[PDB]
């Protein structure tokens, strides 16, 4: 089994498939986990989501690479056997957008914050094919997110990056914080190289308030946690100001 240097370990309830791990979170929701080997350091796990919505599947975040992302699509075909309608990617970093070309080669419609698409070329990424825009309170403009089914996209403000977005899964008690949110026992906020240290705490709290009844908080580099992940992340971020 895969034992990453950074990221949750494999536990009961995880399925290894190729180089990835998949974990069912709800009857219609799975977490995908992929690993980037860094020289001298070992593997860094990154998580995203797969959601079944009737006769189609929706994806949140790519894997770190195109080949890993193709493996996610192969898991979906094996385990669910339904077409992927769209993917939402949650900011212009490799862990979230590194596999765009695999989605595009598969014919999957891709969506990201307009700002992520504008930043992608600067970050060594390929832009999504569609841009999401947001209201002044963070909620996505619905005409930009057509036919998103249960995915409720919210821009919480600058934090981990200026472009980070989050996704609630309507009809469940799950919300996805991506790299913005760290787990309740984390010692650090991760890579702050692109972060907005002034606004981070408010942005973490705004994610909590956008999805006030989400009890299972999914994030990029830890196992799903309680809402203490949100509150702890904000408390860490209070120290940055
Ligand atoms: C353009 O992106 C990259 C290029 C090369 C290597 C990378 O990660 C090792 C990445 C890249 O995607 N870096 C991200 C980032 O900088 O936020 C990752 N997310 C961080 C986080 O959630 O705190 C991390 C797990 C410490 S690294
Ligand atoms: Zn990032
Ligand atoms: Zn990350």
């Amino acid at each position: 089994e895969i034992r990453p240097t950074i990221g949750q370990q494999m536990e009961t309830g995880d399925q290894r498939f190729g180089d990835l791990v998949f974990r069912q979170l709800a009857p219609n929701v799975w977490q995908h986990t992929s690993y980037l080997d860094m020289p001298g350091f070992g593997a860094v796990a990154s998580n995203g989501l797969i959601v079944r919505d009737g006769g189609r599947v929706l994806v949140v975040d790519t894997a770190w690479t195109d080949d890993q992302t193709a493996q996610i699509l192969n898991w979906i075909k094996q385990e669910i056997n339904l077409p992927v309608a769209l993917a939402v990617v949650t900011h212009a970093h490799q862990d979230k957008m590194g596999g765009m070309d695999a989605l595009h080669a598969a014919g999957i419609a891709t969506y990201a914050n307009a700002l992520s698409n504008q930043l992608a070329p600067q970050e060594g990424m390929v832009a999504a094919q569609h841009s999401l825009t947001f209201a002044a309170n963070g909620w996505v403009e619905p005409a930009t997110a057509p036919n998103f089914g249960p995915l409720k996209v919210f821009y919480p403000g600058p934090g981990h990056t200026s472009d980070n977005i989050t996704v609630g899964i309507d009809g469940t008690d799950i919300a996805f914080g991506g790299c913005l949110i760290k787990d309740s026992k984390a010692k650090s906020l991760g890579n702050l190289g692109d972060a907005d240290t002034e606004h981070y705490a408010a942005s973490a709290r705004a994610f909590g308030a956008a999805f006030p009844k989400a009890s299972m908080i999914v994030m990029s580099h830890s196992a799903p946690d309680s809402r203490a992940a949100i509150t702890h992340t904000a408390r860490m971020a209070d120290k940055l100001r």
